[PDB]
């Protein structure tokens, strides 16, 4: 759902605060071919430590769920650069699959990804994403087999997001491998990446989408609201320019 060799920076809705994401946003817009925007969950046992310190700042100075819509719903007035929705399934769950995806529709998000969705409820969920016009994005780790790669791909109407277990580990380049030798769809990965020959490595292995978080989110739990110059100058130095 983005352009071939394109950077997509995902940052965690919230922190330090909902208008210092909106302000991030808008200044990585112009080298984004996609935006993940994650929800803050007080568990985020699937994600590293970076990542999980972010949630828990967010989380401290008081996110709340809708706000993400907000977020999004504002960011929506100045860009139509595709939005992913990243969470995990309590918020969603608790609040209901389908009023949830039918208010993210509403706000202008293009895909979501449910980062713990339980196996054997991955069918009904497809099913009503589809109805609510949202495409879906699915995970897979180095420890995907093969046969599971081409199930998920079936599933997947958005992109299939390759993340590592926890410079790039060789797993994570097999995996890589792998995925394009069997999806369909394009394919994103967030191996960590932190310096230029990493985007370059990937891309050149087949990867048509890098996701660039925890370099980023580093930034923020260091400059807080101040970090935006900061992350154009970090997104500009992976950008090669």
């Amino acid at each position: 759902m983005f352009k071939d060799g394109s950077l997509i920076p995902y940052l965690t809705a919230g922190d330090p605060d909902k208008q210092s994401t909106l302000n991030f946003l808008l200044a990585l817009d112009e080298y984004a071919g996609a935006i993940e925007l994650g929800i803050p969950f007080s568990d985020p046992i699937a994600d590293g430590k970076t990542i999980q310190e972010s949630h828990y700042r967010a989380l401290k100075n008081g996110f709340k769920l809708r706000e993400a819509f907000w977020i999004v719903k504002e960011f929506r007035r100045h860009s139509s650069t595709p939005i992913v929705l990243m969470t995990y399934y309590n918020p969603i769950y608790r609040a209901g699959v389908r009023n949830f995806l039918a208010e993210a529709k509403a706000s202008g998000v293009d895909g979501i990804l449910v980062v713990d969705l339980p196996v054997f409820h991955a069918k009904e969920f497809t099913e009503i994403a589809r109805e609510e016009g949202i495409k879906t994005v699915f995970l897979a780790a180095p420890n995907t087999p093969d046969e599971r790669l081409k199930v998920i791909d079936d599933m997947t109407t958005g992109f299939v997001y390759l993340v590592s277990l926890y410079e790039i580990p060789k797993t994570a380049y097999d995996l890589l491998r792998r995925a394009k030798r069997i999806c369909r769809n394009k394919v994103a990965v967030g191996f960590g990446v932190s310096k230029r020959e990493h985007v370059v490595s990937l891309l050149k292995e087949g990867a048509n989408g890098v996701v660039v978080g925890s370099a980023l989110v580093k930034i923020i739990g260091e400059k807080g609201r101040e970090a935006t110059e900061f992350l154009k100058k970090k997104v500009e130095e992976l950008l090669g320019i």
